[PDB]
């Protein structure tokens, strides 16, 4: 895996902010795109756009053929056993809505109870607030140990034989903690339960197998793994899928309608309804196959790199206090004592540094972490050591210009 | 207008299937996009693809004013008062389904109806079913007159004192009626209910001008108007959008988030659940930039010459049906007595010519038009009468080629 190889593919990278050369360490809150990826959409809309599943002309072959192709390469991705279980949604948020929809909602009474954990991004949260209001269900966390990770046995703890789903995320965008998914499962499981993984920061930086990990479902954004916008897909086990009802309703998803009543489709259409996102889904087929040509193995292991490079020269740095465990993905969380984070990103961006400052949607973690606010750098397959010495470097600056000011 | 210059502008255009030059005419399936679009997006990943609403680092300031400024060009575009009346969603679908899911099964009890039409398509049909459904209220239809158009008189009928919604389209995408939304708006209104304006096939073809029209919720697709794929518009006035409940949950439409309860953003932010549809409205916005300045009475006129040549072209060819009314927008569905529509668009697509056969997402139409499937030839700013003596040509050869068969 070689680096400035990989960088060159990504032609946002090479540009100067505020005179500057940019060093771009927000992956968290959203991946740059190789010229495989972009071109790929230049062909789809230079060359075969047209709406797909009709087979009459030529154009609508090839649309079709390109849009169910990347259904295949999101299948193989992450080790489905059937595209019947991967549906294209809009996003990680969408696809953890459709679950709450149609499976939490038409499944919880009274007593049953959802369990989630304290680090959750909102999306992995709200759904669930809302699923257990309008059933008179129960929510309840699972608690953290101090450095930011979970106990197998807080699980067993928390989890009841009144559990009917375990939600939780396969890697925290705060903490950069990965989550024991599989072990979880198995508890899940054990006492009746099906557990949602919410992979939206896991997908893009390490191998995913849904057959190994045992997730009944699991949820993924194209934005944040080298593909459009717009597009994430739901795994979910094919025998939940087939007893759940369409989130959506309208044309394609339905087989025969009539004037009151209407059929679906089968599976996974019944779960897309209307033209579905095309050119964004076969974008993120060309995403899928960048990052397999890479390798995902290759791409985790620069980022143990980069994160242990990352937290020792953080550690080297006075007055600096960083959140979650010594293991951990590719992002640091963290504040300088006596600076507000949105300061430190404001004077990060004056020398070309892209970082994030605020609750990064997981405002119970913060509460948790007893902070109203944090700084966050995280890093991709395109980062670099020394970007991680510009962001240490510019850290060191800010606090002295922070101490001049008092 | 010069129809060479605007050609020249879409590259998918210039090719061959088949050896013969492509005549695309299924724009009302998807149209084609022109480079402004393309290059639009291109220059989004290329140069200042970020997360939005941030606004600490450069390119995530760029990226946010890209999506903020997109919707300001919506709002401008369909005249609506504010920006907090337009929501981005995937498409006219899931708009639609906003609706039914939001305002429909929050406001509808037994005795309530729901007024749609025979003619709708399903994205305008199936979400009443579930709502009315779901809440034991009643769906009704207005009849059709013989032209496949709609009288008001048949709507003061329909609309009762007991009518909460009224849901229609506003161009239909297989009659190509234009439907009388402003005085159905006025029907509606008299009696206390609100209006929903299914506009997929009225907005890229025809200006919108929803303060004429006081419609109460309008639906839109960008893949059918030069835009990207993925992406369209709820509007709704803005008294009843503070009303509603969002219809997902999640990152960046929340206010505070507790364990168990969380607060909204302000619209149109409450809409607008996770990562948004950043480059897809940025181009969208692109799409509206060159329909404004080619003009949307222009593009209409165009459509009306187009229309206006092919009936009469068609009314030349014996064994052929029309459907709908004489007055209509830019298409044609039809069908060549003892040839299938499917066989009719196998045998055009072998000429270069791109149509669609099937129900056109409109089961009860095809019921009432007492057939089981039609062909549709459906225009746009890059089509010519050439293209249409292409189409009226390669009609009576298959024609005289299935007489010779039999
Ligand atoms: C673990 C996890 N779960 C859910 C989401 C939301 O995904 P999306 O915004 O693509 O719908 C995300 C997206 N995270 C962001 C997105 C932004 N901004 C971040 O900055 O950390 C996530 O990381
Ligand atoms: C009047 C009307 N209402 C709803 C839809 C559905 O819009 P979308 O598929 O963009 O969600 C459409 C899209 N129509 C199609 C889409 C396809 N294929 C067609 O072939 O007529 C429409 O024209």
């Amino acid at each position: 895996m070689n680096i400035t190889d990989i960088r060159e593919q990504f032609p946002i990278l090479h540009q100067q902010v505020n005179g500057h050369d940019l060093v771009y360490l927000d992956s968290a809150a959203t991946s740059q795109k190789p010229r495989a990826v972009i071109e790929t959409l230049d062909k789809y809309y230079n060359q075969y756009n047209s709406n797909v599943h009709r087979g009459v002309h030529t154009l609508g072959t090839r649309a079709t053929d390109g849009y169910e192709g990347a259904r295949e390469k999101v299948r193989k991705f992450i080790n489905a056993k059937s595209m019947a279980e991967i549906i294209f949604t809009k996003g990680t948020t969408t696809s953890l809505n459709m679950v709450a929809l149609s499976y939490a909602r038409a499944n919880l009474k009274p007593g049953d109870e959802v369990v989630i954990t304290y680090m959750e991004h909102h999306a992995n949260i709200i759904p669930w607030q809302q699923a257990v209001k309008a059933t008179g269900a129960t929510l309840k966390y699972i608690p953290l140990q101090e450095d930011g990770t979970i106990s197998l046995e807080d699980v067993r703890e928390t989890v009841t034989s009144n559990t009917k789903i375990v939600a939780v995320s396969h890697v925290s965008n705060v903490l950069g903690t990965v989550n024991p998914i599989k072990e979880m499962a198995k508890i899940a499981h054990d006492n009746g339960a099906v557990i949602v993984v919410d992979g939206a920061q896991s997908t893009p930086h390490m191998k995913i197998d849904v057959q190994d990990l045992d997730c009944d479902f699991f949820a993924l954004s194209s934005h944040k793994m080298c593909g459009p916008t717009g597009v994430g897909v739901l795994y979910g086990k094919k025998a939940l899928l087939e007893n759940m009802e369409p989130a959506e309703f309208g044309g394609e998803m339905i087989d025969f309608v009539g004037l009151y009543e209407s059929t679906w489709k089968e599976l996974p259409w019944k779960f897309e309804a209307g033209t579905p996102i095309i050119a964004g889904a076969i974008g993120l087929g060309a995403a899928i196959d960048f990052l397999e040509e890479i390798g995902l193995d290759e791409i985790s292991r620069h980022e143990h790199k980069l994160a242990a490079y990352a937290l020792e020269r953080f550690r080297q740095l006075d007055g600096v206090t960083v959140y979650g465990p010594e293991e951990r993905a590719g992002l640091v969380t963290f504040n300088l004592d006596d600076v507000h984070p949105h300061d430190v990103a404001t004077v990060l961006d004056a020398e070309g540094i892209a970082v994030r400052a605020g609750h990064h949607c997981a405002q119970p973690l913060m509460k948790w972490l007893d902070v109203t606010a944090t700084a966050r750098a995280s890093f991709y397959l395109y980062n670099t050591e020394e970007e991680i010495d510009k962001l240490v470097e510019a850290l060191q600056k800010t606090k002295e210009y922070f101490t001049n000011v008092f």
